[PDB]
């Protein structure tokens, strides 16, 4: 469960956060492929609830109201022609598998479903699946409102409704097979892993359960004996009884801390410093890179919905996004996910972004179709940050040095450190309010190498800056404060 399943030589995936199921797949064949992106994790694919109050929020999409793969995004055949294009250019896809619970309680009866399956909230009535009122944790939940009211109990966390979401009676072996139905039939039509939305809403053993009637991935594209990668949405910043740990013997885990840390570390916050990072990874607490999936930002607190708070960096701050991107895919820690968005209309009052419910670009309620512009960049108000130069550089940067040790490490006490991947890569950066001029290790063999933030290397040629290593191992770097990209990367591929 802790391994990828990504080609050999591809290190990252990429969240098409709402994208269409046939959008998605023609981006795997012109450019995930060739551009070296080792998968996509996809939105939920099965049934939801219609909600139109507010007007089709993208949350919409974590209230299923059955299996079928039936939404937004497209339907079952399109669904599996995306797979079967996706894994024939060797990029994965990874499925957001809502399996804790189905819609909100207060939800109305009725068909205001992705495709008309009938559903009775208040009934605990969802025949397309089907599920009754002793498939869900009623009887369990000892709150006095049947929702999770403090954090600070452990088993309420995992037998009450998370937002007043139905939660279902994971003990169960109905409810685990239906649910495993539902992931073996994703699995067959050759998905590679799953995200396991809400993993802290659940008991690890019953987690578990699940998984062990899982089949392996299709022989037809992976090797005999090939397990799912698993990644569990784990929130766990310090405070609370439930640790991310408790969930290790599943697979892998988000790590939450590694966004949070990161963007209050590039904002300088209370004091922090770039110098600091000279023992970034487990040294700061976090999990075993082995059991870590890290990012910058997800889909929930890039709009203030999960954790990190305000020090969560985002498309919305380019310039030091870029950066935070930029460490995390050169930094050897962790299984790496960069993020994918839609532009909407952040509206701030009081602190607050009242427009955070607002949905993925559409006419009507159906989803836009991502254009792509002629400098490569994307229309239709998504963003396709990992369309943005200086992100797929990075992208690459990382498959390049992969398997290469951190060395060659130097900081100014300050915020204008620099550090090398074995004599593959060598990144530096410059976050102080002042120029950045000297001469470092890069541990790189002698030459002239393209800065990949800048430019890129093109008919044997750079189109950005130019970096001259000596015999020795030694270059000068030179960053103005001004540089509309504060960092500098080069790598044994961007060698002229
Ligand atoms: C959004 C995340 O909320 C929890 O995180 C808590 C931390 O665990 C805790 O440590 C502390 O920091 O607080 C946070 C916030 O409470 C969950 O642990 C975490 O799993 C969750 N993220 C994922 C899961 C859910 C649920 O599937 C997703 O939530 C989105 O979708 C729901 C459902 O539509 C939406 O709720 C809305 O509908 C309900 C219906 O009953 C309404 O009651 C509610 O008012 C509506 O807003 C959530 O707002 C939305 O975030 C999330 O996308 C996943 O990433
Ligand atoms: C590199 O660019 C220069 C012009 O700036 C040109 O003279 C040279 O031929 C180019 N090299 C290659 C290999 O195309
Ligand atoms: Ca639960
Ligand atoms: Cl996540």
């Amino acid at each position: 469960q802790y391994s990828p399943n990504t080609q050999q030589g591809r290190t990252s995936i990429v969240h098409l956060f709402e994208w269409r199921w046939v959008d998605i797949a023609l981006e795997c064949e012109r450019y995930l492929a060739p551009k070296g992106f080792g998968g996509v994790q996809v939105s939920p694919p099965n049934e939801n609830v219609a909600i139109y109050n507010p007007f089709r929020p993208w949350w919409e999409r974590y209230q299923p109201v059955s299996y079928k793969l039936c939404t937004r995004s497209g339907n079952e055949d399109e669904f599996r022609n995306m797979v079967t294009r996706c894994n024939n250019v060797g990029v994965r896809i990874y499925v957001d598998a809502v399996i804790n619970h189905m819609c909100g309680n207060a939800v109305s009866a009725g068909t205001s479903s992705t495709c008309g399956s009938y559903f009775n909230p208040g009934s605990r009535d969802f025949p397309a699946v089907p599920y009754s009122g002793w498939d869900f944790n009623d009887g369990k939940c000892k709150t006095g409102s049947g929702d999770i009211e403090n954090y600070n109990d452990a088993t309420q966390v995992r037998d009450c409704r998370l937002t007043g979401l139905l939660d279902l009676a994971l003990e169960k072996d109905y409810v685990r097979s239906k649910i495993a139905e539902y992931m073996n039939h994703l699995i067959d039509i050759g998905v590679a892993g799953f995200r396991l939305d809400a993993s802290k809403h659940m008991w690890p053993g019953d987690i578990k359960a699940i998984l062990d009637k899982l089949h392996n991935l299709n022989s037809n594209w992976f090797p005999a004996g090939s397990k799912p990668f698993i990644y569990q949405e784990v929130i766990d910043l310090g405070g609370e009884p439930i640790k991310s740990s408790d969930y290790f013997g599943n697979g892998r885990v988000t790590e939450f801390k590694y966004g949070a840390k990161l963007g209050t570390v590039i904002r300088k916050w209370n004091g922090e410093k770039m110098s600091y990072l000279k023992n970034w990874g487990e040294g700061w607490g976090f999990v075993p890179s082995d059991r870590a999936l890290v990012f910058v930002d997800n889909h929930d607190n890039q709009r203030g919905h999960g954790a990190g708070g305000a020090s969560i960096l985002t498309f919305w701050d380019a310039r030091l996004y870029k950066m935070a991107v930029g460490f995390m895919l050169a930094h050897p820690y962790g299984f790496t996910r960069v993020m994918s968005s839609y532009r909407w209309p952040r509206q701030f009052q009081n602190g607050n972004d009242v427009n955070d419910w607002v949905g993925p670009p559409n006419n009507n309620g159906v989803i836009k179709e991502v254009t792509i512009n002629p400098d490569t960049t994307c229309g239709n108000d998504w963003v396709c940050e990992h369309r943005w130069r200086q992100i797929r550089n990075m992208v690459i940067f990382r498959n390049v040095v992969d398997g290469q040790p951190f060395t060659n490490w130097y900081d100014n006490g300050s915020n204008q450190v620099a550090f090398g991947r074995g004599n593959r890569g060598f990144i530096v950066f410059n976050n102080d309010d002042w120029s950045f001029s000297l001469t470092l290790q890069t541990g790189l063999p002698a030459g002239t190498y393209c800065d990949v933030i800048s430019g890129d290397k093109i008919n044997g040629n750079c189109t950005g800056i130019k970096i001259y290593v000596s015999d020795d191992g030694k270059a000068h770097f030179s960053i103005s404060n001004s540089a509309e990209d504060p960092f500098i990367a080069i790598h044994a591929e961007s060698k002229l």
